[PDB]
């Protein structure tokens, strides 16, 4: 059923809460035993948001391999994403270790460091060229190379150095800075513009490791970004775009990380983004 008609039918009937709860009911439940070990309590931002054991990213170290991060592997769409929490004061070195080990080209940040007057993630990248950051626990150096500030997002070029080998890589930081403190954006136009800037960079392409995507918990805004990208890609490669089922794509993605899309308003916003984005994909 053409999702644009499914959309008007749910909107006229005001059933968004009902659709959303049906997804919550059918979603996968897999063990997260590593996340709940007592040694890992200060590596989790939220007690109720954990990576499944089967899909968690492992750090390459014998001490403790744990980070709150999941690999979302979309077989047909041929896309992979790492979804993670906003880094904590004691996990900023783990965060950059993961970007290095997984060969990521891009980091996508969908939150501000402070929202609603509280800290939602650590200040984990340098704000000035001449003040680099050293992560002594993981042996990495991070330098700000350049910054491009736009009305709805900022793009940064960063240099990450493995201090053990003196290899360096360019990482691109895509920072969406205008998601409102409450609710979802009124129009998806600026979110789609941002998505298209990340795609244009190469950060989502198979020649690199998976893109790292985060917000505060790494399930709500982060879920909206990967759901929209995957649905638009499937509309492109398929003979019949109309066969793309957003609810089924979301349930597939929830096999790899719990809780993706946190509210009925985030579900409706995801539909709006895919419907408006398709008017490019289908040749405009
Ligand atoms: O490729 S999907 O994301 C996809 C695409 C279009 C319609 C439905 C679906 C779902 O089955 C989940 N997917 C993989 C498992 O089948």
């Amino acid at each position: 059923m053409e999702m644009e008609k499914e959309f008007e039918q749910i909107d006229k009937s005001g059933s968004w809460a009902a659709i959303y709860q049906d997804i919550r009911h059918e979603a996968s439940d897999f063990p997260s035993r590593v996340a709940k070990l007592p040694k890992n309590k200060n590596r989790n931002r939220y007690r109720d948001v954990s990576p499944f054991d089967h899909s968690r990213i492992k750090l390459h170290q014998e001490d403790n391999d744990y980070i709150n991060a999941s690999l979302i592997k979309m077989e047909e769409a041929q896309r992979s994403y790492i979804l993670t929490q906003g880094p904590l004061p004691n996990t900023v070195g783990h965060f950059w270790e993961m970007v290095w080990e997984q060969k990521s080209r891009g980091v996508v940040m969908l939150n501000r460091v402070m929202e609603k007057g509280s800290l939602k993630c650590a200040q984990y990248w340098p704000q000035k060229e001449e003040k680099e950051m050293i992560f002594e626990d993981t042996n990495l150096k991070l330098t700000l190379i350049s910054e491009d500030i736009k009305s709805y997002y900022t793009v940064r070029q960063l240099e990450l150095e493995n201090l053990t080998t003196q290899e360096t890589r360019e990482i691109l930081h895509f920072h969406y800075t205008t998601w409102p403190d409450f609710g979802v954006p009124e129009s998806p136009a600026s979110f789609l513009n941002f998505l298209f800037k990340v795609r244009e960079s190469g950060s989502l392409s198979p020649e690199h490791g998976p893109v790292v995507v985060h917000c505060s918990a790494g399930i709500g805004r982060s879920g909206t970004f990967c759901l929209a990208d995957t649905c638009l890609l499937l509309m492109d490669k398929r003979k019949d775009p109309s066969s793309v089922d957003i609810k089924k794509v979301l349930l597939e993605m929830r096999k790899f990380r719990m809780g993706l899309i946190q509210t009925a308003d985030q579900l409706r916003f995801s539909y709006l983004a895919v419907i408006e984005g398709a008017k490019f994909i289908m040749g405009d």
